[PDB]
């Protein structure tokens, strides 16, 4: 019979409606920016803002709604249910649109040839629909039966004096915590989390041997021109052109259709030159490739280069976004083991509960922050926006 509960409360409600506030505009921020440049209007970015829209919804709803069941008011068994779970579906969303991101820029690296014809706007906007159904129905799972409705505290329910049949509006006290261990944390967050480690991971081994092949491709071109100029027999010469001339049409595998026709033309001149005999018309003839090469296949293989690099950034900027969710995530879930795995544990205290719920909640308000730092076209969308409106 220490400090007066309300005292705590004020702390935590106060710093629960600054999220709220921060969570709502920095997401609007983002959904403002996707509608009118139509330079972010793309598959990946209708994922980013149903990603906005599971945000938006924490700072009008979720946070409301921990705010209300903090105080164990006296409510409908399915009632409370309702408000304790239905930050789950916000979260479950989440974990869908960085799920569906991730695979889509995978898609993208991997096979960029038939990316526009496989990954289309209309596709994106049923695959967001059934996400969001699938999160509801894993979100209230325990509305469907899988709850402590049957097992109520008597001590608890008369202290508060709740009428007949309802309940404190405690969360440990209606949802049971090997739902929450079991099927929510081990199947819908952790496995998730674990499958999208994997997609990154592949998504940056891709990039690094791609880069790789090109970089063989160029030093096998110049290494067998090398070969060409201190030869001295055609057989040998004729060797380091059809090697040099698998590494072309290679290369050109990953406007510029003339900078590679050129070059390929080019090495089968020196080609015939050589099984004929006449090796010094084929190393003159081969020597010309040199300033085809300095006016075409170094031109595109620094921009095939470049581009590769800004999917490579780009990827890690969204994986940054991946980690701060599992960083504001994880403790809460951690909590939670503990309470469920270790019976002769004492229960983590009060304070510490509300700090991982406070924690789990700012997780909706670093996004943008992460967007306008590592993306540019979000960074100049949100000065445009800001700068104008409304002043
Ligand atoms: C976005 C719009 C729908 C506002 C959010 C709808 C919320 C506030 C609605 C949907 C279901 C409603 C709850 C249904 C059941 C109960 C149990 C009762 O003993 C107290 C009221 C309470 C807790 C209701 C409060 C309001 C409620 C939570
Ligand atoms: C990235 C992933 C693996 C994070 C999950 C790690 C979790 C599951 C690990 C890390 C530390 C572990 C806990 C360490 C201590 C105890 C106390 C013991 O009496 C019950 C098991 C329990 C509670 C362990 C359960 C599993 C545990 C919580
Ligand atoms: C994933 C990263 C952030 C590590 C997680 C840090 C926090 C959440 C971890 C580190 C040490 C852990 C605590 C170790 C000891 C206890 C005492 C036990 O009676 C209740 C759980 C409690 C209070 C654990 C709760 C979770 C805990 C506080
Ligand atoms: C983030 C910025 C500050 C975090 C500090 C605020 C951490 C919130 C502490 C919550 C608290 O003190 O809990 C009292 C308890 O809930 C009684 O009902
Ligand atoms: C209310 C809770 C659910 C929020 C409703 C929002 C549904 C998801 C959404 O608004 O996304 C738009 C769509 O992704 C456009 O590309
Ligand atoms: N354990 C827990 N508790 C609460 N609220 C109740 C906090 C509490 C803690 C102790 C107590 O005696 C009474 C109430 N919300 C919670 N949300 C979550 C959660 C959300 C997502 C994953 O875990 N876990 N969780």
């Amino acid at each position: 019979d220490g400090a007066p509960p309300i005292m705590g409360s004020s702390v935590y409600i106060t710093v629960e409606l600054a999220i709220a506030v921060l969570a709502i505009l920095g997401n609007v921020l983002v959904c403002w920016a996707v509608w009118l440049n139509s330079n972010l209007q793309n598959v990946t970015n209708y994922f980013v803002v149903s990603l906005a829209a599971a945000d938006i919804a924490v700072g009008v709803l979720a946070i409301p709604f921990a705010i209300t069941i903090s105080t164990g008011f006296c409510a409908a068994c399915h009632g409370c249910l309702f408000i304790a779970c239905f930050v789950l579906v916000l979260t479950q969303s989440s974990i869908f649109s960085l799920l569906a991101i991730a695979i889509d820029r995978y898609i993208a690296i991997r096979i960029p040839l038939r990316y526009n014809g496989l990954v289309t706007g209309t596709r994106a906007k049923g695959i967001i629909a059934i996400c969001w159904v699938l999160s509801f129905a894993i979100g209230l799972t325990p509305m469907l039966g899988w709850n402590n409705c049957g097992q109520p505290k008597e001590g608890k329910n008369h202290s508060q004096g709740c009428g007949e049949g309802q309940v404190a509006c405690l969360f440990e006290d209606v949802v049971p915590m090997n739902y929450m261990v079991y099927f929510n944390f081990f199947a819908c967050v952790l496995v998730p989390l674990l499958l999208m480690l994997g997609v990154y991971l592949r998504i940056f081994l891709a990039a690094r041997r791609q880069l790789a092949d090109l970089e063989d491709n160029w030093e096998t071109l110049n290494d067998n021109l090398k070969v060409i100029e201190k030869a001295d027999n055609a057989a040998q010469v004729k060797d380091a052109l059809t090697k040099m001339r698998a590494a072309a049409l290679d290369a050109q595998k990953a406007d510029f259709r003339h900078g590679f026709d050129i070059l390929v033309g080019q090495i089968d001149d020196a080609l015939k030159l050589a099984n004929e005999g006449k090796v010094k018309e084929a190393q003159a003839a081969a020597e010309q490739l040199k300033t085809t090469r300095n006016a075409y296949i170094q031109k595109y293989l620094e921009r095939a280069r470049s581009t590769l690099q800004k999917e490579v950034h780009a990827a890690k900027s969204l994986a940054i976004i991946v980690g701060l969710f599992a960083l504001c995530w994880l403790p809460l879930h951690i909590i939670n083991c503990f309470t469920f795995f270790c019976p002769d544990c004492s229960h983590a205290p009060l304070w510490l509960m509300y700090l991982a719920i406070v924690l789990s909640h700012t997780n909706s308000v670093v996004n943008p922050f992460i967007y306008a730092y590592r993306i540019r076209e979000f960074r100049q969308t949100f000065r445009k926006i800001i700068r104008s409106h409304v002043l």
